[PDB]
């Protein structure tokens, strides 16, 4: 029975191993690369440190020359502010109280139409109350039924034990009685299968 | 601020960074790599699946002789089947009949040990077994105690339940009720939210 | 050997054992727990939703009126949206325009100190240029050395393939080639693997 | 705009309180049981050690009491194998050499007919020879190509720096001059929004 089903060991031995051995690319390449790349990176980003810090403290004149112009600007504009602040303040202020009228007005006017509502709830609340309340009273109520029904299982499980214990305790006092085996004779035990061949075949 | 921050912006944009145009590492070699390796491999396959048919039929025509023949053979053997199989079933006995009274013989002369054993581990073998017994009744016993505790504690948590009723429907009550909602404009609510930011720095 | 060994068998199926008896505490309790809250809390909401419908047509009754008088107040307010809008754009280029020119102070105000550094820092910020420039040099210029030598290594992992061609050919060979499959008999091999464990301890 | 949405805050306050509350369950219960079940579990396993090392030695002497009879029945077995030992290997090797007129017979017999794949086949194994060999050599040839268009590629990388290099490091050598802003006066953004609000309402 020709096994030329080894397809695999034709295309394995051929083009398995170009492939898997031609990984020492990522190895000469990759690691090489990364190795110098990340490696000059490193060498670089140190080599700049040392400039950042030869000028640093120069620069940081410059941060407190940015502070010298500010507060000479914030100081000219300063007033400016004063006359947009309380400036605007005010229009806002009298606004507030000449909207006051809007008080009598809106509120007196809606009122009414608002507690149409009051009325026009109040039965549902009162509805609602006296459904929602009572749907937890069933829950007090009903979680004692549930307990009721777990403390009497509970309980009989641990008289259950009784019984259990008891027949299962037979094992390892008499196990050192009934060790009894099966011992076969071992050759013979070769015959049974010996000369059932015979006749299955 | 940090103006030379950008310092990292050159350090990226430029080492790291030619790496990721080599990912057509994996573009072209591993892809074309893979592409004709598997793919060539595709098309040779191809051939022991055709041969097969060209080959088929030979191996075939062979195989129906090889069969016409090792018949044959078979044939001509059966008869020391029997040869064999007759002196093989006579000894069948001499070994089942002439062994089967030593397998007694045993199978007594363990019992003995056994029975005194058996009475040698007896009192262990059962200072044990009423020894757990009772240690397994203390199981029972504490363990309803500590059963009821938590009845105890469920009906407790239970009562406590009509307490936290009541705030429920005040806010049921509440959630109901009417809004009277306070009206200004946009246009008003522009003027705080604006004023607001005036007097920031 | 170990007999006692089921003294294991009686700790488990009696200590550990009734615990999983108790499992019923996640299926009475629990489940049960579970099934009215949130079942009963499934039959409360719905009262929401009903209500709702009850509700909505005053409630929308009502919506459509707030608004028919929202609209009162509105209109009667516009009016000092121009009161206002005007005054509000007057003082605007009182300080776009009186601002406008402090802008540019400092616009070159800045700028001066700026110059200034601009200088102060060439010399370094170009003691990198310069730094990092030829540095790069060397990266291109070593890397196509190490390049090489993944070519180099490719050539010579390529021509090795011309060598583990030929062994293929030869298990090809084989492969094809015929089987003389050697004929006993399960009889035979019956034997032959019977007497082979009729010597054994 | 009455939020009745709380439907949440109906069921949650009322319905999740007494899931989740009533957690001391496994708490009080489990703890407190697997406490005492595998706590108890230790102080059994424990107290039967010493019992089982009361009488290990003790049994100890049953096992030296078991290899007694064992070698005894070993023994008078023992010759019986012999008698069955060689008294099968001997048919056993007689048969084979019986079976050896089954060589010029079967082997004669089939010898012809087996050649006649040899010569069926012999022409496929030179062209398949012919042909998988010459695929291989399309890989030598075509790994090539790729490695060429491969190198071509990391090559120009390479020299594309060069030109990239370049234009990125105007980046920072004059972003200490660019570092220009935008600087919104602030209060006057405000007017921005302000105004704005005023038409698109």
């Amino acid at each position: 029975m020709l096994k030329l089903l080894d397809n695999w060991d034709s295309v394995t031995s051929t083009f398995s191993k170009l492939r898997e051995q031609l990984g020492p690319v990522t190895q000469e390449f990759w690691d090489n690369l990364e190795k110098e790349t990340e490696g000059l990176r490193q060498e670089m980003s140190k080599d700049l440190e040392e400039v950042k810090a030869k000028v640093q403290p120069y620069l940081d004149d410059f941060q407190k020359k940015w502070q010298e112009e500010m507060e000479l600007y914030r100081q000219k504009v300063e007033p400016l502010r004063a006359e947009l602040q309380e400036g605007a303040r005010q229009k806002l202020h009298e606004l507030q109280e000449k909207l006051s009228p809007l008080g009598e007005e809106m509120r007196d006017r809606a009122r009414a139409h608002v507690d149409a509502l009051r009325t026009h709830l109040a039965p549902y609340s009162d509805e609602l109350r006296q459904r929602l309340a009572a749907r937890l009273e069933a829950l007090k109520e009903n979680g004692g039924a549930r307990l009721a029904e777990y403390h009497a299982k509970a309980t009989e499980h641990l008289s259950t034990l009784s019984e259990k214990a008891k027949p299962a305790l037979e094992d390892l006092r008499q196990g050192l009685l009934p060790v009894l085996e099966s011992f076969k004779v071992s050759f013979l035990s070769a015959l049974e299968e010996y000369t059932k061949k015979l006749n299955t075949q």
